[PDB]
């Protein structure tokens, strides 16, 4: 798991620029839900 989890939790610490509050937030602002809205935020244009 040591490399498992360091050589995985890369994508987790680059994510983190998005949502790097879930090493001391996770939910805080909704940013925190923004940042998987950033999915729908391409098709929240109902169109």
């Amino acid at each position: 798991k040591l490399l498992i989890t360091i050589h995985d939790r890369k994508e987790f610490a680059k994510f983190e620029e998005e949502r790097a509050r879930a090493k001391w937030d996770t939910a805080n602002n909704p940013l925190y839900k923004e940042a998987t809205s950033t999915f729908t935020n391409i098709t929240y244009r109902g169109t």
